[PDB]
């Protein structure tokens, strides 16, 4: 149930000549449904599987000295889980589902053995981890140069592209998160998340209803999510 | 001038049997020091090489549309610079010198080819990625739910431990960047980063000399940096 997949394009596969599909998929992608809420794993926990997002919503967390839970990334199908484990075999983060999710479990090791085996994978690999490196530092940059209005307009931009490029409209797409959640991995109070979408309905720039978004102006969007200003 | 490296141990050829080693070096290791203030590469410019800092210091940025640098790494010895620009063959980042550096230049494919001919490189490689990724993640934390004070006390231990790594005094080491800069990293200000060292000095904890730091209490040091509260 792999070499069947509309986003292998994005996924681990990519660039794959047909003997290597057949045979990656015979130790992975098999593991009876996720249930929202619950988790791939804990901290601390030692690393055994990667885990691709077949489907559905999985963030990634911690929590401080103090107990608070902080959000540093959510995932979309397509998306790799489990790369800040490798330096040390071992799970700094927690890892949890938004919604009842697909997860193809990949055994970190066999697949290691078989990317020094394989060119096109053992590259692929790489740049998969470039890539969370470079969106870990626009989060930075988000971080410490955007504004509120700024910040919800870039996440909800970087959404709508990614829902874009796993083959959804651009324009309309739900949050799977909770208002809670995107203000937790934005630093943005719901009160305040709430206020802005409000504002964005107000220019017609947005169409909300419950958890769904209508971008009826990507130009305006883009502008707010590409400012970095104060 | 690489098989010799007293930091090699946490740099790019750690885990190598001697035939790996004495073979490395003769594709990198020798690039005419670079200037305090000269830059390794522009943001937008293709991948050739990664580079690995040899001695010295330096600084990972962008520009805001509205034209303000934001940093987003600082780099010592030992570290590699150029992963964020694997997965499009193109540096997304600038990169520059804050002292006078020596760097060794590791051009991308070469290494690359050798690297899938290599286990133990390929794998070396794999957990150096992880680790930025993993890096990053704390940061993200820090701009998130840590205050001034934890923010400054974060950013001073991860330094005297990353000296006491590359064999140098946990107790004492300078500030090669600016105060502007740490401040520009942090999200902080000049104004409240010289606030702050004056209350860290008031408690003993820190002596502070110039750009000479000393810690006298690493224990409640790490207390700080550890917090992540309000
Ligand atoms: S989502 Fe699962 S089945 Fe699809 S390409 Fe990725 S690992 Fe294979
Ligand atoms: S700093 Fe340069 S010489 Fe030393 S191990 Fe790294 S690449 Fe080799």
């Amino acid at each position: 149930h792999c070499q069947d997949c509309s986003i292998s394009q994005l996924c681990i596969p990519f660039t794959l000549n047909d003997s290597e599909l057949d045979q990656l998929d015979e130790i992975i992608e098999r593991k009876k449904p996720i249930q929202k809420g619950q988790e791939l794993f804990k901290a601390g926990d030692e690393l055994k599987c990667l885990y691709a997002i077949r489907s559905g919503t999985i963030k990634s967390y911690t929590i401080t000295e103090q107990g608070d839970e902080q959000i540093t990334a959510f995932h979309l199908a397509g998306d790799l889980v489990g790369f800040d484990a490798i330096t040390e075999a071992q799970h700094p983060s927690f890892a949890q589902a938004l919604e009842t999710s697909m997860v193809c479990e990949i055994p970190y090791e066999i697949l290691d053995d078989l990317s020094g085996k394989m060119p096109k994978l053992r590259q692929q690999i790489m740049r998969l981890m470039s890539n969370e490196i470079k969106g870990d530092q626009e989060m930075i940059l988000l971080l410490s140069k955007k504004n509120a209005e700024e910040r919800l307009a870039a996440f909800l931009y970087n959404l709508s592209t990614r829902f874009h490029q796993r083959g959804f409209s651009p324009r309309e797409f739900r949050l799977t998160m909770t208002r809670g959640d995107i203000g937790n991995y934005l630093g943005l109070t719901v009160e305040t998340i709430s206020r802005l979408l409000g504002r964005f309905q107000k220019t017609e720039m947005l169409t909300v209803k419950g958890k769904y978004i209508t971008i009826n102006d990507h130009d305006a969007l883009a502008e707010l999510a590409g400012s970095a200003k104060e």
